[PDB]
């Protein structure tokens, strides 16, 4: 069972990591707000842009310091299972009990080192989640204050925040399912695009923060997922259209707030995936330590270990090794499309849906 927990952990963390990576890129592409036209909104502009700087730093911390740890974890799984296959192919024909005890000791020590890497990753994303919880909650105070400065209706603003939170669940879900479905496609790719979360007006700063599309490309390059994803992206754009009675600068502040909270939502999902991955390494190290103790105590013998390691090599190891190779290629091979300045993310995906 540890090998299947390992495989499920790797698939879930790898697919989620691509989603939070794209989300982070959307945060880093958000232009600072400009309330230059309204002099007594200067303090609200500074607070929001201070917030956006902090959000950009959190996104950069994920991209630069955490994503490489998730890829490393996949390499560690590969190296663990290659070492397990080495044991399985060299030791059953002739290895002594002494050699089996050393093998279990040395492979348990390597698994424990990989487990500790997974645990450091979990703690690092846990700390980032915690800072994002604090910062995204404090950010919402700025939006309420700005709504008060312009004598806005706080019931309309709260109804918009509740609606966007609701639709963000659907968008997050649709994207999670698209990336899960594409992760293990041989020769396939993940295609990404960043754009405005609401309809664009030529004559209000556009907000691309959490304005993401993720789709699949097969071996032949043909896009999948745009039709699926188009329903929720258009829904978000429609919920913002239905509150164009709200103050324009409040709307922008609110959209950045939903983006900041959405970045925290992604970080929470990354904690969950990292916890599942650490728990899967724990089950593997626990098994290997138990085998080592059981052999030393004469509760199992070399014949038991021959059976276990020959069966392991022939049953679920090949699927995990194939996965590590496909996952590394997919994570290195993400395709970015540039969205034209006059297309929202929903307009861009709708044009792709029309072609699928």
């Amino acid at each position: 069972i540890p090998t299947l927990y390992m495989n499920d952990g790797m698939n879930a963390q790898s697919s989620q990591a691509l989603h939070i990576q794209t989300y982070c890129n959307s945060v880093r592409q958000q232009i600072p707000v400009d309330f230059g036209r309204f002099p007594n909104l200067r303090e609200s502009e500074r607070q929001i842009n201070t917030g956006l700087g902090a959000a950009r730093q959190h996104a950069e911390h994920y991209l630069k310091d955490i994503q490489p740890l998730i890829i490393r974890n996949v390499t560690n799984i590969q190296d663990y299972f290659e070492t397990q296959n080495l044991i399985s192919t060299v030791m059953p024909s002739g290895a002594t009990k002494e050699q089996w005890l050393s093998a279990l000791g040395m492979v348990s020590d390597k698994a424990k080192e990989y487990q500790e890497v997974s645990a450091n990753t979990r703690r690092t994303i846990g700390s980032l989640n915690d800072k994002l919880i604090i910062d995204s909650n404090n950010y919402q105070l700025i939006v309420v204050n700005l709504n008060n400065v312009v004598n806005g209706n706080n019931g309309v603003l709260e109804q918009l925040n509740r609606d966007i939170d609701g639709i963000n669940a659907a968008i997050d879900g649709a994207i999670a399912g698209i990336v899960v479905g594409g992760l293990l496609v041989i020769g396939g790719a993940i295609v990404t695009a960043i754009g405005a979360v609401a309809g664009l007006v030529t004559a209000s700063t556009p907000v691309v923060m959490g304005g993401i599309a993720m789709m699949t490309a097969g071996a032949g390059g043909v896009i999948g997922g745009a039709i699926v994803l188009d329903k929720s992206l258009s829904a978000r754009e429609k919920l913002y259209r239905d509150r164009s009675q709200l103050n324009s600068e409040v709307l922008v502040a609110s959209q950045i707030g939903s983006g900041y909270r959405g970045l925290q939502t992604q970080a929470q999902s990354a904690v969950t995936a990292a916890t599942q991955m650490n728990n899967a390494w724990d089950s593997l190290t626990s098994e290997l330590e138990t085998l080592n103790a059981n052999l030393r105590k004469g509760i199992i013998d070399d014949s038991f270990l021959r059976q276990l390691f020959l069966t392991a090599s022939q049953t679920s190891v090949t699927k995990v090794l194939d996965g590590t190779k496909i996952i590394k290629q997919q994570m290195a091979g993400v395709v970015v499309r540039e969205v034209p300045a006059n297309q929202s993310i929903a307009d861009f995906v709708k044009r792709l849906a029309a072609l699928e």
